[PDB]
């Protein structure tokens, strides 16, 4: 389908691993987007463009095609007018608890739907997150997306090589909940191997400005044993969160 002579490229966005992510503009349709330029991950690629272009949701960025040269490959992305939420939080330090709980009802219903197709990210963390024009929040980079069952938003099974489930983004959940919050991942070490540690015993406190009603939620999420971890829909039923989201 697509190649580099249908875009006119603008500014980056921002940079990653492989390569940077420019804003593009599909000359033809004037159809803004982002373009993410890449020069043996070559296979959990296949399963990202795979994964995300059938993936369709409000709250998930949508991947519109590919196409690649002797060089580099290109990947056709919906473009996120309000950046990433790792962004507005080092710029806000923490968020309260309005916009703490919208977002993760928002990213809660976009796992719901993940889960479905049998989906999971594994990869939920500030940077993979993205805003819309109405400033909702948008799940992006499935390049460590599996689809069948730094540490810091990893949960303890897969740390320890263990089998995983659907669980392990209910984890991720309560990490980013938590983060949200206090502006710090909840297992936030100086070193690999301590915050290794501390994912391991499941060690964690709460500042005293995080209410009861947060501290429950996210000492629900985080359980060593995926079993006693809620599932998406209690997730949503949570009073501290029914009590604050939108
Ligand atoms: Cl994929 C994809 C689709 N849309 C985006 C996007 N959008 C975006 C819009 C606006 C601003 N502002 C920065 C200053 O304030 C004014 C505008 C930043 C990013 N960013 C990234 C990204 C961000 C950081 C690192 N690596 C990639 C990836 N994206």
């Amino acid at each position: 389908q697509w190649a580099l002579e249908d875009f006119e490229i603008g500014r980056p966005l921002g940079k990653g691993k492989f390569g940077n992510v420019y804003l593009a503009r599909e000359k033809q349709s004037k159809f803004i987007l982002a373009l993410k330029v890449l020069f043996g991950v070559e296979h959990q690629l296949r399963r990202e463009v795979e994964i995300q272009s059938h993936l369709r949701h409000p709250n998930i960025l949508r991947l519109y095609g590919y196409f690649h040269d002797a060089t580099r490959v290109y990947l056709i992305l919906e473009y996120a007018p309000l950046g990433t939420v790792y962004r507005e939080l080092q710029k806000l330090s923490k968020f309260d608890e309005q916009r703490t709980a919208t977002y993760i009802t928002e990213l809660a219903n976009a796992l719901s739907y993940c889960h479905s197709k049998r989906v999971i990210h594994r990869d939920i963390k500030p940077e993979n997150l993205l805003l819309g024009s109405a400033g909702e929040l948008k799940i992006a980079n499935f390049g460590w997306s599996v689809h069948a069952p730094t540490l810091d938003y990893l949960p303890p099974e897969m740390i320890e090589g263990r089998m995983h489930d659907e669980k392990v983004d209910l984890w991720s959940l309560g990490v980013l909940c938590y983060e949200f919050l206090v502006g710090k991942p909840p297992f936030e070490a100086n070193t690999y191997q301590e915050t290794y540690k501390r994912i391991s015993r499941v060690e964690f406190t709460f500042p005293d400005f995080v209410t009861e009603g947060a501290r429950d939620l996210i000492s629900r999420l985080l359980k060593h044993n995926p079993s006693q971890r809620p599932m998406l829909r209690e997730v949503l039923e949570h009073p501290w969160i029914t009590a604050n989201s939108s």
